[PDB]
Order: structure tokens, then sequence, then C-alpha cells
């Protein structure tokens, strides 16, 4: 990985030294001394604050004030904070709209934002500051292009809040060494989270102390570690995408069959919703998510070796604290657990061959077979499902042009399913697309999306589909020979955009399968 500069050793300011101590940067110490810098403070280390404050999500509006406090700390550390901050979205808001086309998007924005100022500032480390929405692996991809010492501060969910994309990625980042103990289960506005974000500057001097770098940290054992987390708390199929984009940021490979191979390895035990009935603030109650690694470490699920940014292994971060509290029943035993293996469930077959994600209970069966549906957005199958409902009855829906490339933006559905739902069709059609979905079979993440001309996008209406959970296939009855035919006519759609930062995103952006990163 070479992105990010390089510094000019035991000093504490192995960056802000190329612009504090030589006389040919006396321009660069003029204007530090302009933001309120003494002669003294030159020679202190220079740390990024960068929060995800915005006023429309009730996830991110209370965030400056957490900055304020990081900030504190980090002064009070004898160090100097420099506050900034990026944009977010709220999915809450856009989700049904186009709105959501921009939505995974700003996850690679956020990591481009972050690690633009650090680079051209020559900050020393980073504390970061994302709230309860979704795009908080974005500050930890900028940490690994970055290298540098860097803490993530959980913003913290809001309390009345389930296994998420919010709960799921901040739990899997405090299971892989990059926040604080306690900090992806103390609920948002909570006065521990306060004291967390004052606390943060004192663990930092001690990474700036040991050099303790974020690819010191985020390493193939952690990020099994973090893959453990998701599949014991049944976490969201959009941590696959967050965990690869993560391990790509650091050099380091992670592959769908990864996942497949820890959720073989590793049984959902968390009774948390969606799937079950407690939220973040149950587990806040009976230990926090220190417990759950805890628990999880004794049964040998996780790696107590790796490093973490306390300075110490998470063996030693754990050795101490509570266990998850006597007669509690949100996290099963390993005798009795809520599925034999996780949740998350890899796919391929002759529709997939690149690959796909579901999220599978168990109590759904092992196959599907049925006709293909197919529509070539969300609209036009939320309209058909409205004025023929049962022409769904025993069909494969198929909502493909959603994609990476083709959404543009890979959007994230909700309505078919409520949809389906509400016509009674739960279990009595499948479910496909090459985007995201948030009792039946579905599929989202299939890969060629249509857009790149893979399969998907050559079914048409009555193909027979078969999903076998068993085998991990989805297949169809067209022979191989009349797909390959229906490819050598097929033409790729124009793109739905020209400008703007989709279609740059359309340029940049890889497949699902290679967790959507835009940088390679």
């Amino acid at each position: 990985v070479t992105a990010d500069p390089s510094p000019p050793t035991n000093k504490l300011n192995k960056y802000s030294s190329r612009i504090t101590e030589p006389k040919s940067q006396g321009g660069s110490q003029a204007i530090l001394h302009g933001v309120g810098l003494s002669d003294d403070d030159l020679l202190k280390p220079q740390i990024g604050i960068s929060s995800v404050w915005y006023e429309g999500n009730t996830c991110n509006m209370h965030l400056l004030k957490l900055s304020e406090a990081v900030k504190e700390g980090v002064e009070n550390a004898g160090m100097v904070g420099f506050r900034f901050n990026t944009i977010g979205v709220s999915d809450a808001i856009s989700m049904g709209t186009r709105g959501m086309c921009f939505s995974l998007q700003s996850r690679d924005l956020i990591a481009d934002s972050i690690e633009t100022v650090m680079s051209a500032q020559w900050y020393d480390g980073n504390i970061s500051i994302p709230g309860c929405d979704k795009n908080m692996p974005g500050t930890i991809m900028a940490m690994g292009r970055l290298n540098r010492p860097g803490i993530m501060v959980y913003g913290g969910t809001i309390k009345p809040g389930g296994m998420y994309t919010a709960n799921t990625m901040a739990s899997a980042i405090e299971a892989m060494g990059m926040s604080l103990p306690y900090s992806s289960s103390i609920p948002a506005e909570d006065p521990l989270k306060l004291d967390e974000c004052r606390l943060a500057g004192k663990y930092l001097l001690e990474l700036l102390k040991m050099d303790l770098k974020p690819r010191d940290i985020i390493t193939p054992k952690s990020l099994r570690n973090a893959m453990v987390s998701v599949m014991a708390l049944g976490g969201s199929t959009n941590a696959v995408l967050h965990l690869i984009a993560i391990a790509r940021s650091v050099g380091l490979e992670l592959t769908l069959d990864d996942f497949q191979k820890v959720s073989d390895a590793v049984p959902f035990l968390a009774d948390l919703k969606p799937s079950g009935k407690y939220v973040m603030e149950d587990i806040h109650k009976i230990g926090g998510t220190p417990a759950v690694l805890r628990y999880l470490l004794e049964l040998g699920l996780m790696d107590g070796d790796c490093m973490t940014v306390t300075g110490q292994t998470l063996a030693q971060n754990l050795e101490n604290v509570p266990s998850l509290t006597e007669g509690q029943e949100i996290i099963r035993p390993l005798s009795n657990p809520i599925k034999e293996t996780g949740h998350i469930q890899i796919l391929r077959g002759d529709l997939a061959p690149d690959g796909s994600v579901a999220k599978i209970t168990g109590k759904e069966g092992l196959y599907f077979s049925g006709p293909a549906l197919v529509f070539e957005g969300e609209e036009s199958m939320l309209a058909a499902i409205s004025a023929d409902p049962m022409s769904f009855k025993g069909t494969v829906v198929v909502i493909r042009g959603e994609g990476p490339k083709g959404g543009p933006g890979m959007p994230e559905m909700l309505t078919p399913t409520s949809a389906i739902m509400g016509a009674g069709l739960g279990k009595e059609c499948a479910l496909l697309t090459d985007g995201r979905f948030s009792h039946g079979f579905v599929v989202g993440h299939i890969c060629p999306e249509a857009q790149e001309g893979g399969p998907i996008g050559l079914i048409k209406n009555g193909d027979i589909i078969t999903i076998d959970i068993g085998k991990k296939r989805i297949d169809t009855q067209v022979s191989p020979e009349e797909m390959n035919d229906r490819r050598k006519k097929w033409t790729a759609p124009a793109y739905k955009v020209n400008r703007g930062v989709l279609y740059k995103y359309i340029k940049n952006v890889q497949s699902a399968s290679d967790g959507c990163v835009t940088d390679e």
C-alpha cells in the first residue's frame, strides 16, 4: 500500500515535525501560532479529531459535544487537538427513495475525506467519532491507509436498536481491537460515553509512545475476531462489504469464502433483534460487548493474542472485565445456540458464479424452486406486487440493475420484503438481487451484477430457478449453452448518470464480492 506521505525514531510527533521543526516551514509555524499554538505547543503531537456530526440524523446530531470532550482529553494528555468533520447520510431518511443510491458510497467518501485532512496537515494520530448511522467503516479505512495511530470512538447506539449495520460494525470494530472496551455497547449520550471521549487522548498518547499503528492491530487474526463477533451476534450482511473493505485498506486479503469458514465455525448465540428479542442496551446492562467477547474467548472462538488500542492484547483487556451477568438470557450457551452455525451464507451456482450473500436462520427449509419473475428495479417490482400480488406466489423474484454500477450505488431495499410479507407471500416466494435487502429465501450481493453482464442480467421470466442452501448454489434450469447464447446477444444498459459523485462511483467501484472498494 502506497497512499499517504511518509514521516521525515522515538519522537511522538513523527509527522507534525515535518512542519513544526524545520526553518523552511516558517509559514506553517506561523499559521499554527495563528490558530492558538505556543512555542511549546509546537513540540507536541498533533491529533486530528474527525467527527461525523450532522443535524439530519438523531444518530449524529450530538457528536460535536463528543468531539469537544475528545479534544479536552487530548489536551490533558499533553497533545494538541485539531477538530474537523466530514459528511454522513441517513438511510432512515432516504430508504425507499433514489437518495439511497448515495448511501454506501459515502463510506468511501468519508475514508477519502479523513485521509485527505490527515495527509495535508501532517497530524500524528487520529481519533474518529462516527455516529450510529452506517458509515463508520470509512473511518477505519482511512486509518488503515494512513497507518498512523488511531482510535475509533463510537458515538453510541440510541437507547429506547438491534444488530443492524451500526451495532454490527461497532461491535465488530471493538472485537477487531480498534475501539476501546465498551465503546460499542455504551448508549449514546451516556455519561460513560463522554468519559470514554475524554480518555481517548490518554490511550492514544500511549499508542504514539509504542508506535502501535492500525496495521499492527488490524491483522488476519483480528479480522477473524471481528468476523466471529458478527456470526455470534447475528450481525448484518453489510458487514461482509465493510470488513472486506477494511481488510483491503491495510493491504490484507479477505474473501467471501473466509466468511463462510467462520460462519461454519461459530454458532449464532445472541437473542438480539432483528432475529431475536433484545437490543444493544440490554447487552450493556449484562456486561456489554467485553462480556460477550470474554465468553467467546473462553469458548476458544477468538484469538486473545491480538494487540488493541488499549496498548494491551484482547485477552489482557478481557482478563478482568465482569462476565455476562448470572442468569442472563440474551447470550445462549454453546450447548443451546440459536443456530449451530452462523446466519451468514455464501451462495454461488449458475446465477451467482462470483458469489452472493444471504442471511439464513435455519427455519426456512433447505430448498426453493420457482419460475423467475424479473424486474429491472425496485419501482416496477413494487408496482407489480400492488396490482397483481398473486402472480408472485411460488416465484423467484429477481430485482436486478441494483448493483454498485447498475443502481448505481448498490442501494439497500426494504419495501420489497415488507410488500411480500404484506401480501401474505413471505414463505411462498424467494427474492434475489444484485443490490442489498434490509421468513423466506432472500439473497443479495449477487455477482457479477446485471450491469456487468452477470448471469442475473440474462434471466428471463419463467426460467426455473432453484436455491439449494446445502449445496450453496443458485441455479437455473436454462442450459449453460442457452445462457451463453443470451450473453452473446446482451448489451450493457446505459448508465443512469453521467456526472457527479455517482458517476465517479461507477467509474471506480469494484464488485460486491470485492467489498465495493473504489481505490484499486
